[PDB]
């Protein structure tokens, strides 16, 4: 799952696992 995303490239890079990294 993701945490706290934006979008798509300053949301989720290494950010599509958010709640770790």
């Amino acid at each position: 799952r993701i945490h706290m995303v934006y979008s798509k490239r300053s949301g989720k890079p290494r950010g599509y696992a958010f709640i770790e990294y």
